[PDB]
């Protein structure tokens, strides 16, 4: 039983229906799933009980390869006997009232990287249920919103490249069906955190930052020539910047997550943080949790130094493939975080460094500023 029907973009409707995940006309569903990927509840023990046990069983093995999931993440497996060759498995946040702009966050999070994944198998049609709305218990108003914006941004980001020309929005419930078509309604240069800790847009080469500490994205091997982003710093810098890495990194087994510091030499900082950003790995439980890891370590490392400021690039968005859209706001979302559970003494500015050119990361980073500002 359709509710509505509304047109995105040429050739893509988004559709809010009554129905059963388990049984609709869609290339795959997306199941509203737990960091164990266990269906011991709720829409995912109906979708498993009509999958049979290979639903579960590929599930346990995808665990056991690559380890516990993290809230507002999303994996693929098979499908069992339902009508799919493929589900995906959402797992949104566990609400909480005092942290619900994080949780909303990552439930936006989770429906960004469930489409990803859709489009990356080329799928043409998903259906998509409210997820955390149930045992989660996030508040059914804002979760509805929250999807359904995660949708239209989804569209609206990168117009061009979607595989995907039908969204069903579902639940077997009226009441959450009429939600949808309600959000469905609705939705179609510089913060401050509570704590007081400030986020500003800049539009210049990181290499001009003028800022305490500056963030470089370096390769496993350290080299500095590699990626434009290292190469305009080492180039501002002078070869001493390559010199005194390789010094500072004596007797490290370097690896995703590292964080070495120098100091500025020919740059006006006082000094750089170098760090060996994960790849994308189609939005792995590693990859962001790592992402925001070295986020988080380089703010506490200029608080450790008794510094006021921090410039990060785009750090991860060229060769190791983030998502500009994902990463500006992973890395605005863990500044909120890290500034609003953190009594800081000295750290009261971060600045994104965004290069002129980069029309993609500033549109990222001015979307989110936007949305946040309002
Ligand atoms: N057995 C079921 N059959 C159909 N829908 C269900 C069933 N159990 C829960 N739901 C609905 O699925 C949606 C998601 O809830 P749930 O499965 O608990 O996911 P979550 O743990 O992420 O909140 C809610 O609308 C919930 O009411
Ligand atoms: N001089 C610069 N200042 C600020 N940002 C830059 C500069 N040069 C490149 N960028 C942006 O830095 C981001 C990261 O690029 P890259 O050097 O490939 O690092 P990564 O391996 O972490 O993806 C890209 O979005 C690129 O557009």
């Amino acid at each position: 039983k359709c509710f509505s029907r509304t047109v995105l973009a040429p050739g893509v409707v988004l559709i809010v229906q009554q129905g059963d995940l388990a049984r609709l006309p869609v290339d795959v569903v997306v199941n509203a799933s737990n960091e164990d990927l266990k269906h011991y509840g709720g829409l995912a023990a109906a979708l498993s009980k009509a999958a049979g046990p290979e639903l579960q069983a590929d599930c346990d093995q995808i665990v056991k390869r690559e380890g516990r999931l993290l809230p507002g993440n999303a994996t693929i497996s098979k499908a069992g006997k339902l009508p799919y060759h493929h589900v995906i498995h959402a797992v949104g946040p566990r609400w909480s009232g005092y942290e619900a702009p994080r949780c909303v966050y990552l439930l936006r999070r989770a429906v960004q990287l469930s489409l990803c994944l859709a489009e990356k198998y080329k799928y043409r049609s998903i259906a998509i249920p409210a997820i955390s709305s149930g045992v989660f218990g996030f508040p059914l108003g804002r979760c509805v919103e929250t999807i359904v914006s995660a949708i239209k941004e989804n569209f609206q980001f990168k117009k061009d490249g979607h595989c995907l020309k039908e969204i069903y929005l579902v639940d077997v419930s009226e009441k959450t069906v009429e939600a949808f078509a309600e959000a469905v309604k609705t939705v179609f240069g510089s913060l401050v955190s509570p704590g007081g800790l400030q986020m500003l847009l800049v539009k210049e080469g990181v290499q001009n930052a003028k800022t305490d500490v500056v963030v470089n994205s370096v390769p496993l091997d350290l080299v500095l020539s590699r990626g434009p982003l290292s190469k305009s710093l080492l180039e501002k810098a002078g070869p001493e910047l390559q010199e005194e890495l390789d010094t500072v990194g004596q007797g490290v087994a370097v690896s995703m997550g590292t964080v070495l510091k120098t100091s500025s030499w020919n740059l006006d900082c006082r000094y750089v943080l170098h760090v060996v950003a994960p790849e994308w790995r189609n939005g792995s439980t590693s990859s962001l949790k790592i992402m925001e890891d070295i986020i988080r370590e380089c703010m506490e490392i200029t608080e450790s130094l008794s510094l006021k400021s921090i410039a990060f690039p785009a750090i991860g968005t060229g060769n190791l493939g983030f998502p500009k859209n994902i990463f500006a706001e992973l890395i605005i979302s863990e500044v909120f975080k890290f500034s609003s559970k953190n009594q800081l003494k000295t750290l009261q500015e971060v600045h994104f460094l965004l290069h002129p050119s980069d029309h993609e990361n500033i549109q990222a980073f001015s979307d989110e500023f936007a949305r946040r500002a309002n």
